[PDB]
DNA sequence: GGGTATTCGCCGCGTACCTCTCCTAGCCCGCAAGTATCCTATTCCTTGCAGCGGT
């Protein structure tokens, strides 16, 4: 049930794609909110994060 | 042509009864059963450099 205004967490199943994340990542930053990032790899965690940045 | 000889291939080789063993190889496909990397707890310690009493 609510929690009044939740809104329905809209899904989207892409094959990856720089510009999909420069996008969403865009969307978000100008919206104001923040954006989680998941890799799952302590290992290339850093490279990854580096490659995003 | 043809009468003859020579070869080649097919067909055939008893009855009755008793004991025993053994009747495809291999592939495939799905079950299922047993393994290498990722986070939050744990027990395992061994160094590096500045304070610091003390004289």
């Amino acid at each position: 049930t609510p929690p009044a205004r939740r809104l329905a967490v809209k899904t989207f199943v892409r094959e990856y794609d720089s510009m999909v994340v420069r996008e969403a990542i865009l969307r978000e930053i100008l919206r104001g909110g923040q954006v989680y990032y998941l890799y799952n790899d302590v290992e290339n965690i850093q490279k990854a994060a580096e490659r995003l940045a």
